[PDB]
């Protein structure tokens, strides 16, 4: 029993003034809110318990916006991150949240999609030990925790942000983990930038033969929203899927209703209210159309 | 005399929707900064200062949270509330009390214009103490707007609300400047079947009697207005073209305070701190010390 | 042992007057011609003898391009095709030059992109008999041949740019035969259209029970660049993936280098021309990055 | 009188491979093809007789597209450039085109845009004495000759690619020459780079105070299609223009017949052939419609 973390916190300093009026999550990336994309990556890794953490003033958004998740078959819960001072801090603030149990964070930004990410979502959701990360070859690793490969591409060690990167291979923002990752957080020192490291988790799991790390292709997308351009160039990619296939992305209306969380009543009635719209009349039809 | 304006930022974004489900559109980002700041920046170029800005109960904190008194960039800007998007002359009867016997202008949030000499273009329409100024715009699809009639010789003669049969291409865009007259007017209207009180009977009113003047925005410039995912996609690409070029930025406030003496560099600069980690805060240290013709 | 063609003729009427001049298959996708896309579909099926059939006129601008393939380990040869006649032609065309083989045809304007692409490829490639096709779910059906599928999703009939579409599901322009096609294509009769139609084809192969459809899941990008509009969002696509991994799609240099086509030495060689720009530095780099 | 040069030659390097089996110029920007563009521009200036330079081989292709000008009111002529040697060649090749006329020259991949740019256009192109540029602000001077001005604004010298600009004021690539220019052109001597440079040309005028740099403001579009990115970008900014005006810009046909160039007979008849599509329909609705 997996339980999920989205960490939508975090300050935008960047993107100001863009995001001054609101947290990015709750921008749009075309035509859904961008926190959206992640929840419905958690959703395909078949987790439906899930803990929305963000700063003090944008929780209540948030929940404005995803409610209590029951609509969507979910059991979506709320907390609080007064400083961004680490994903790593993810697991404390997230600590009862989980208990027991087994756990996964997404970044609240990270937007993911491809052939079979479903599967590939299934490996590692069901594995009961150790953790999963993902590796994907990107332009500037360096802004990430990168990875080092031996020569018969195993990984080796973990680096973030270092001034000489190893590899093209970035950690994305996507963690599967057991029940080690509370105890391991709690044991975490900021490092020189302040924070709690990730990768010092990763890190962690690594040191002890514990740690699998699945190279995501350079067939799946894994973007993030970091900046202004590349905000814009993935409402654009998105929106080249939707129009020339009639489907949409991350529409967690959608996944529910595949994965028999909610029943066909149920997806008429969220329907209704968005009739007389491009959304609504996308999830109307969904109820008279196979899609494979 | 001395005009103040009002930007029109409430409606519902149902179609948006679930885009909009979290803020209003006016909120959201073309490209670079928030959708409101491009006509907030059309009114300072118009020379206005004083500025009231309409938007549902709901969002108006996050408004206010965005752009605050306005006293940082020069402005005054006021606040109120539209609980039910009943047309955009409502605007007038909204803003009865703040505009009292000066002369006015309304904008639209989410219409956004560029173009070269569009800050002479405005200029002249601030200028005219009499009567009203709107605008006519080639489009594609005029049948969604108030349209308006010419004759032979390019003088307007009539104008129709979402006719089914458009009498020519173009289009009202959402930018108008009026007198005196136009609180009154507002409060004379019935609405329309639509269920909404037309600005289109506004500018006809002004037209009934010889004072409504219709100016030509020539395909040069540019009249965007983000109405459907694509284009708030097209028009955020359309300003990263343009500002990528240039290394200028477009409706940056900052700037045009600063440009118009409504602020002076020390100020500037203060704006700037806070900013500085980032390509907007660059930008505006960057302003001190270039001129830019 | 299977062959190739690449079907890149046909009038660009519609796209008047923007291929006035040059046919639509030589214009840049972003940072590339538009039959390198199509081109590398066929290389990553593991084919390497590719007949390119176009008009008469563009066929010695085809061959500027692509030379005889020597050079990244192909064997390419050119046809011709006075009129625009229908995709079945091809075969008709491309007879003598298949011969006995195994073959495949892909569209020129055809643009796939997507995760695990490479294996759909290889099984479709490696099948010893039928035919096989792709179903993809788009927003027109109705440009395209349609699939209609039973209640158990299996493929039961064909319909060719109905009034009514049966489906959502568009054939793609990808095609993978036997030894039967080319019997088939020539005892095909002009549709009222005027075109020998692969939906023909394909429905006689279904007939015999040997047509194998595959649906292609909403994971794969299928573009297909037949407007201007969408030529945009294609190359936008491209670009897109391009400058957030550091990689680049449909580059014949790498694919060919990949597969042991060419060695070290001649992807170095394939370089220096292009060494004062991205395309050339990429090819550089590749001789000593692990790329997975 | 003036007689008008577009310079559509050079290397596409860069470009490569896009341009590999065509010249940029024949490329398509979103709808119609490059060199459109600027042909537009010269019309715009009231240029009617023009001499199209381009390299050997493309020329052929040049021809095939704009045909001899008659159609469309002009007089277009011909010549080549076998090596990029520099700007300023364009007036040792026009030379005994442009006989004793004023003239202009523009890039064949340069695209202008702007409210009034008319009448800017029309100013420079009447005067009678002197050479007229542009000077405009922009991200990368350094890649351009940059302009220097004085503390009221006059221009007082120019740098051609500076490691410092003295500014961000590029001269974009329109110019305007009386008589002079030949006999200035005849005498330069090739730069460190190789090519006999537009600067020194600007430059000589410069010094005799019968230079006139005319500030481009931010509110005109001066794009160059140097890059892919840009190729792009500049295919969108005009798409966004097009699909919100219903007008299209740089549409021969229509700038012809709007200067009574060619009558309502000759447009008719242009738009024939393009019936099918949507530039032949528009083209046919200019028949009857008023447009300010
Ligand atoms: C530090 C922090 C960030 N965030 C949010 C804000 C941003 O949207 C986003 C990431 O902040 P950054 O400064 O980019 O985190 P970061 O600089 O740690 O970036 C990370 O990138 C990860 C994907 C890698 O896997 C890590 O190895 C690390 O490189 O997440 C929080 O919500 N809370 C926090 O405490
Ligand atoms: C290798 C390669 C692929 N491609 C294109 C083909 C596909 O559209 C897309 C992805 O290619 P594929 O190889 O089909 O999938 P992929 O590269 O995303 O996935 C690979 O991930 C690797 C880590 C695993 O080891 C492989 O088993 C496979 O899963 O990229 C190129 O354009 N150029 C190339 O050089
Ligand atoms: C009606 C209304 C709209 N709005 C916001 C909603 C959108 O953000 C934007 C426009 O709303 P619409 O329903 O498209 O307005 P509209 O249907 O009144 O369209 C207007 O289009 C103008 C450009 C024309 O000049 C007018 O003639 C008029 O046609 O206005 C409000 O804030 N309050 C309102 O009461
Ligand atoms: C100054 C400024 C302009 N703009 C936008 C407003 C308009 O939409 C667009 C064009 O600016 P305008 O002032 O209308 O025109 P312009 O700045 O393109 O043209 C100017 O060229 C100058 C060199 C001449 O001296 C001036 O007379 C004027 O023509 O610029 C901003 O968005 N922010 C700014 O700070
Ligand atoms: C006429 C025309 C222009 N253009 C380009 C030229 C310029 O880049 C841009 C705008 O054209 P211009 O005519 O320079 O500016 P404009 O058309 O935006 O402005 C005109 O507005 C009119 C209402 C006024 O009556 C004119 O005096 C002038 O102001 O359009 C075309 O591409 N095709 C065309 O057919
Ligand atoms: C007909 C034809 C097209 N072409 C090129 C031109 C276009 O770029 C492209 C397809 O042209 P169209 O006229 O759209 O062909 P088409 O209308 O037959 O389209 C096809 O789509 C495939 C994807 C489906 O599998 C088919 O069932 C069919 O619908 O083919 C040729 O090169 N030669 C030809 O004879
Ligand atoms: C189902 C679904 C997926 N997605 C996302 C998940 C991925 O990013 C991408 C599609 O991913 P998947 O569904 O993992 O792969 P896919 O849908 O491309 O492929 C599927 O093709 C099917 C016919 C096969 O039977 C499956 O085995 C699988 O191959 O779309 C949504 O956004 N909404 C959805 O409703
Ligand atoms: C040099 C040359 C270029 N060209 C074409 C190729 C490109 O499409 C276009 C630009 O060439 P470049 O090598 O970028 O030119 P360039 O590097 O000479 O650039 C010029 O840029 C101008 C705009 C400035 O006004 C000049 O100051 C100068 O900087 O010129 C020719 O057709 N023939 C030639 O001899």
């Amino acid at each position: 029993k997996r339980k999920g973390i989205i960490l939508a916190g975090g300050s935008g300093t960047r993107l100001h003034p863009a995001t001054l009026a609101i947290s990015k999550q709750l921008l749009p990336v075309y035509d859904k809110p961008m926190i959206y994309y992640p929840l419905s990556t958690l959703m395909l890794a078949g987790i439906r318990e899930i803990l929305i953490i963000s700063t003090p003033q944008d929780t209540p958004r948030f929940q404005q916006l995803l409610g209590d998740g029951s609509n969507w078959g979910l059991d979506l819960q709320y907390a609080v991150q007064p400083s961004p001072d680490g994903l790593a801090q993810a697991f404390l603030i997230g600590e009862s949240f989980i208990g027991n149990d087994l756990s996964a964070l997404v970044l609240g930004d990270n937007l993911y999609y491809g052939h079979d990410f479903h599967e590939l979502l299934g490996s590692a959701s069901q594995r009961q030990t150790g953790a999963s990360v993902f590796a994907y070859h990107v332009l500037d690793p360096e802004r990430y925790g990168v990875v080092e490969f031996d020569q018969g591409g195993k990984a080796i060690s973990l680096e973030e942000k270092p001034l000489e990167p190893k590899s093209n291979y970035a950690v994305t923002g996507l963690y599967f983990y057991d029940q080690q990752v509370v105890d391991i957080a709690r044991d975490l020192k900021p490092s020189p930038r302040g924070e709690l490291e990730i990768t010092d988790v990763n890190r962690a799991y690594l040191e002890r033969g514990q740690l699998s790390v699945e190279i995501m292709g350079r067939g799946y997308a894994w973007l993030d929203t970091g900046t202004h351009d590349s905000l814009l160039e993935a409402g654009q990619f998105i929106a080249t899927l939707e129009n020339r296939q009639g489907l949409k992305v991350a529409c967690p209306e959608e996944i529910a209703y595949r994965q028999k969380w909610i029943d066909a009543a149920q997806l008429e009635k969220l329907a209704a209210p968005l009739a007389k719209n491009g959304y609504g009349q996308y999830l109307k039809r969904l109820l008279t159309e196979t899609v494979y």
